[PDB]
């Protein structure tokens, strides 16, 4: 229920007015990349602030699955992106899910490297422009999500702040010291590497 998330955003990502929910959007995507260090073989995560107030997260995990999911008749990726808790990682006895980020984004770009192919899909408020599609060949595996947050959901503090992201990435590095984490700001060229 993408509308259900937009109806109750605080219940998923926190306060939508003081900047904290805005930055929790990034941390949800980063938490999904971090989980692949154990669930897959992720060794490197790159978090970039773009000049148009979007953030991307690139990992070298397994890649969000791309095959057609039988019940929905669309790619698994699309299901993961549009259906709350979908994807085989939610344990109702054990966070939020990339579908929450998609629901609360004006636009989301998804690029997956998996099974020899590059795959791409663009969403607007959680609605795909086209089915996931193959764009080329690759030997890599991984997932890149770049999102532009919805100004219908996020108010007041709406711009991403380098220092808020660096502080949480520095904590995450301490607890995941085998993963290379890079933060880059395209606006001014600032970067930090952890550990
Ligand atoms: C942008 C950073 C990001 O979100 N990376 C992400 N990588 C992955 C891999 C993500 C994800 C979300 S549910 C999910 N399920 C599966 C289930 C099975 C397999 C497999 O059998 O191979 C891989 C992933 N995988 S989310």
């Amino acid at each position: 229920g993408l509308d259900a998330v937009r109806k109750r955003p605080g219940m998923y990502i926190g306060d939508t007015d003081d900047g904290t929910g805005l930055h929790h959007m990034v941390f949800e995507v980063v938490d999904n990349a971090i989980d692949e260090a154990l669930a897959g073989h992720c060794k490197e995560i790159i978090v970039t602030i773009h000049a148009d107030n979007s953030v991307s997260v690139q990992d070298d995990g397994r890649g969000i699955p791309t095959g057609i999911h039988p019940e929905e008749g669309v790619s698994a990726a699309e299901v993961i992106m549009t259906v709350l808790h979908a994807g085989g990682k939610f344990d109702d006895n054990s966070g939020v899910g990339v579908s929450v980020v998609n629901a609360l984004s004006q636009k989301l770009e998804l690029v997956i490297q998996r099974e020899g192919k590059i795959h791409r899909q663009i969403y607007e408020h959680g609605v795909p422009q086209a089915p996931l599609a193959v764009t080329g060949e690759t030997e890599k595996t991984g997932t890149m999500v770049r999102f532009w947050p919805s100004l219908e959901t996020f108010t007041n503090v709406t711009e991403f702040e380098y220092e808020i992201l660096a502080k949480r990435l520095r904590e995450l590095s301490f607890l995941n010291s085998g993963v290379s984490i890079r933060l880059r700001d395209k606006r001014d060229g600032k970067e930090d590497h952890f550990h």
